């Protein structure tokens, strides 16, 4: 019993966190094998960031300009290259703590654990979702750039995010590990705004299934709906469209709880039109959308890593 | 900016998680140096649960009855002793991944990270508070016994909890690492019930300060209150009494935000009477009580 916002164990990622210092800037780097990945804005000062030519700024840097520190051991940089918005600092020493890993680009709605670091030192781990507007609602302070978002698949760390910046609303923007930003964001000091967000419909339904599994059934009703009728209501309440893929992915939960996906959709349709009526679902007065259908299964099944 | 329920990195604790098997029971053990700590009820059978005599059951045990597994390496048990409700299995190999650690007993309201494990394998990490009723609102399935609660302040892991049982309401009861249960709980199948839970008032105020720091100010008001008047109101909403210690602890946040503790108390009093009016505080429609004043200051560093 119990449902918590649960992150993947961060041990495999902690062994990769290093501190990258370039001039006045100090941020975090991900050390995998003999390469240290970090945001490319580390090479920039407050002057460069306004309109930065990163190719030109990098050509002026030498390997000794980058100070990489793994614990209290200074790593020597023997190369530097750039892949999109990530800087790849080739180092002489391969990280012995390098886990089995992949670089994966995630889609909006997909969740991941964030290992927040400051000065190459992990300070906290939290679970969050890639918003449909491509921002994350993280918890980050200055110096957390280079902090990574990840999932664990069996014994393989899939790195899916690297924190670059904080938008004026307090939401965060970053890239996948290939340096490609999530969303219409750029690593330059300019007017950037996160788009109007939407609710991750499949994740709300996944969390409603997790509430049923936990004994919270008040929101259930005798009704079912067409996927088209549900999507009309969802569109109106700033909810993401629920595709047939989402209905299929919610299948095992529908089987476990005995409530069809379109049946649970009718419960959500009612909750949107009438509210919670002072009641809570899993100790929450709002519909939670940061648990994917897989996260609910993993938590209510106890999958280990 | 941003406020999240944030757990401590679990790496230091993952390197200590082992699987402890005694007969039919398989739960988790914490391997620190040459000792494996796990709930003593691993030695319990079906009948020896309503009224077990743990001293007598453990005297019938030999070191080869306990099968400790660290990864795919079977650890050899060379001793076994009991300290309250924890079983201490002395092993022949000291854990090379053993971090700097302390055993600390926490008080209600105190928060900690929980590394949920099954079969000695960490599966997830989440944040908890020790409820005023001495239970935790965890997320645990069968086989999670021996999972630990911890805080990691400066290089050192302070172990404060070991999961022992799930109560009939779905809340969890466990012990500190010295085997002493939190609350009036026992490791017997006797009829046990968690007492009526209350809201951690100091933690709600700490989180209201975190909202002010983040730019949420709608709930603030021109009012202040006496500590006595605040407690009389809050106790009617099933809130913990706010002591002078809590007012002192909230001092740095009061200084940082410029809102006196008794002033923020009146904000909380208003929230209790009015509700949120369809508004949220830090993306939440309920008053959050699992963030201590120390958590807020650390997360808003
Ligand atoms: C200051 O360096 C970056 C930044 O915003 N860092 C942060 C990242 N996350 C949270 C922060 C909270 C407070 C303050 C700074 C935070 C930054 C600034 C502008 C641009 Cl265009 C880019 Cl790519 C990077
Ligand atoms: C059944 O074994 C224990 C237990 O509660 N395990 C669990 C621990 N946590 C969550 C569970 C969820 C579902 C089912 C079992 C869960 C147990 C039972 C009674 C006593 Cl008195 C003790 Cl000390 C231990």
């Amino acid at each position: 019993s119990g449902f918590r916002k649960m992150a993947f164990p961060s041990g495999k990622v902690e062994g990769c966190m290093v501190q990258v210092t370039c001039g006045t800037t100090t941020l975090n780097g991900l050390w995998l094998d003999d390469v240290v990945y970090c945001p490319r804005h580390v090479i920039c000062t407050s002057e460069d960031m306004l309109n930065p030519n990163y190719e030109d700024l990098l050509i002026r840097k030498s390997n000794h300009n980058f100070l990489v520190q793994a614990g209290n051991v200074q790593l020597r940089v023997i190369g530097h290259s750039m892949q999109n918005c990530v800087l790849k600092l080739k180092v002489d020493t391969a990280n012995p703590k390098t886990p089995k890993y992949k670089f994966v680009r995630i889609q909006p709605g997909q969740t991941f654990s964030v290992l927040a670091c400051y000065n190459g030192s992990p300070s906290g781990v939290y679970q969050c979702a890639m918003r449909p507007n491509f921002t994350i609602k993280g918890s980050f302070l200055n110096g957390s750039c280079g902090s990574v978002g990840f999932n664990i698949d069996y014994d393989c760390v899939s790195f899916c995010y690297m924190h670059h910046m904080e938008l004026p609303t307090g939401v965060h923007a970053g890239t996948d590990l290939e340096g490609n930003f999530y969303g219409p964001f750029v690593d330059r000091q300019t007017a950037q705004a996160a788009g109007t967000d939407t609710t991750i419909t499949v994740n709300v339904l996944a969390w409603l299934y997790a509430a049923v599994i936990n004994g919270d059934r008040w929101f259930l009703n005798r009704f079912t709906t067409t996927l088209n009728d549900f999507n009309l209501v969802a569109m109106k309440y700033n909810y993401e469209p629920l595709t047939q893929d989402h209905v299929d992915i919610l299948g095992p939960l529908s089987a476990q709880t005995g409530i069809a996906v379109l049946d649970m959709c009718a419960s959500l349709k009612e909750l949107l039109q009438n509210g919670m009526n002072g009641r809570t679902i899993l100790g929450s007065a709002l519909l939670e959308d940061e648990f994917t259908p897989f996260d609910v299964v993993r938590q209510c099944s106890g999958v280990t890593f």
